[PDB]
C-alpha cells in the first residue's frame, strides 16, 4: 500500500515512469488551460503516484489497488503500454488551442486567464503579441523581449553564479542577512524555469528595507534587466526579476524571484516556497481535512482556537501535523 496524500510518501527527483507521468501531465495541463480544475488535480495526482513507484509500470496489472487512478488515467497508461502512443494525448499535443495556451502561459507574467483571453481574441503567435503592445503589461513586455533566454532551461551552474551575486549584494547591504535557495533547485532538480531565493535576518525587523538596497546594488552592477518590486499587502515583500547573467563571451536572461520573510515566518515561507506545487497543495489539504489546521506560507492557524503555531524549522511543522519529515529532495510530487 502507498498513502493517499503526496505529503505522506517520499517522491524522489528521478523515477521509473517518466513517459507515463509526462503523458498524464500533458492531460493535466490541458485541463488547466480549459479551467477544468478538477480534472487537472486528478491527472496530477495520478502522475504523482507513478513518480513514487519503486519500479516501472510494464503491465496494466501493476495499476491494481493504486490510489488516485480512475478509469481515464488507467486508459491512458493502457494505450501507452499496448500501442506506444495514446490518441488523446497526441491530439492535445497537436491542437492549436493547447500549443497556443502553452506558448502564452510560458511567457513571464502571463497566467491562464490572460492567455485564454488572448486566444479568444484571435492572438496566436509571439509576433501577434508584439503587434499589440497596448495589450501587454510591462512585465509581459520584458517576458517577450527575453523569451528565447527565458525558455532555455536554467542550469545548476547558473543558480550557483546567481546565488553568489545575490549573497554578495545581501551581505554588503546588511551583515547577518541570509539568502536561502528554495524552489525546484532546493528539491534537487538539475534545471528549472527560474531561481527562487528566500531572504531573511535573525533579528526580526532588520530585514525592513533590505530588498530595495539589494536591488540597487545588483542594478548598479549591470545584473538586472527587469525588476518589479511589490510591498507586502496583508503578502511577502518580493521582487520579480530578470537577471542578465554573464557567461563566457555572451550572457543570458534568467528569471529570479527574491522573497523577503521575517525570521518568525521563515520556516513557513521556506516550506511553501520549496514546493513542489502539488506537494504543497496536498500538504495544505492534509492539514485542513485531516488536522483542522490552515497551512500557508506565513503560518499554521487553528481556526477554532484562533491560535498560530510557533515553528523553528520545517521539521517542527511536519511534527505538528503528525507527518514524518520529508527532506526537500523527496517533495518532488
Ligand atoms: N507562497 C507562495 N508560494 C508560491 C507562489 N507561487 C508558487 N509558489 C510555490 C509553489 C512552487 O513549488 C514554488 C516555486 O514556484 P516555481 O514556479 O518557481 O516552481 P519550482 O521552482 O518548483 O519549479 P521550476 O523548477 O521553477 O519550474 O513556490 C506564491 O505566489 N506564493
Ligand atoms: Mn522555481
Ligand atoms: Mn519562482
Amino acid at each position: 500500500w502507498m498513502p493517499a496524500y503526496a505529503c505522506q510518501r517520499p517522491t524522489p527527483l528521478t523515477h521509473h515512469n517518466t513517459g507515463l507521468s509526462e503523458a498524464l501531465e500533458i492531460l493535466a495541463e490541458a485541463a488547466g488551460f480549459e479551467g477544468s480544475e478538477g480534472r487537472l488535480l486528478t491527472f496530477c495526482r495520478a502522475a504523482s503516484v507513478l513518480k513514487a513507484l519503486p519500479s516501472p509500470v510494464t503491465t496494466l496489472s501493476q495499476l491494481q489497488g493504486l490510489p488516485h487512478f480512475g478509469e481515464h488515467s488507467s486508459r491512458v497508461v493502457q494505450e501507452l503500454l499496448e500501442h506506444g502512443v495514446c490518441e488523446e494525448v497526441e491530439r492535445v499535443r497537436r491542437s492549436e488551442r493547447y500549443q497556443t495556451m502553452k506558448l502564452f502561459t510560458q511567457i513571464f507574467g502571463v497566467g491562464v486567464k490572460t492567455a485564454d483571453r488572448w486566444y479568444r481574441e484571435g492572438l496566436r503567435t509571439l509576433d501577434d503579441l508584439r503587434e499589440q503592445p497596448q495589450k501587454l503589461t510591462q512585465q509581459q513586455k520584458a517576458g517577450l523581449q527575453h523569451h528565447q533566454d527565458l525558455s532555455t532551461p536554467v542550469l545548476r551552474s547558473d543558480v550557483d553564479a546567481l546565488q553568489q551575486v545575490v549573497e554578495e549584494a545581501v551581505g554588503q547591504a546588511l551583515p547577518g542577512a541570509t539568502v536561502t535557495l528554495t524552489g525546484g533547485f532546493r528539491r534537487g532538480k538539475l534545471q528549472g524555469h527560474d531561481v527562487d531565493f528566500l531572504i531573511t535576518h535573525p533579528k526580526e525587523g532588520q530585514e525592513a528595507g533590505l530588498l530595495p538596497r539589494v536591488m540597487c546594488r545588483l542594478q548598479d552592477q549591470g545584473l538586472i534587466l527587469y525588476h518589479q518590486h511589490q510591498h507586502s499587502c496583508c503578502a511577502f515583500e518580493r521582487s520579480f526579476c530578470i537577471f542578465r547573467l554573464p557567461q563566457p563571451g555572451s550572457w543570458k536572461a534568467v528569471r529570479v524571484d527574491l522573497v523577503v520573510a521575517p525570521v518568525s515566518q521563515f520556516p513557513f515561507a521556506l516550506l511553501g516556497w520549496t514546493g513542489s506545487k502539488l506537494f504543497q497543495r496536498e500538504l495544505r489539504r492534509f492539514s485542513r481535512k485531516e488536522k483542522g489546521l490552515w497551512l500557508n506560507s506565513h503560518g499554521l492557524f487553528d481556526p477554532e482556537q484562533k491560535t498560530f503555531f510557533q515553528a523553528a524549522s520545517e521539521e517542527d511543522i511536519f511534527r505538528h501535523l503528525g507527518l514524518e519529515y520529508l527532506p526537500p529532495e523527496q517533495r518532488n510530487a
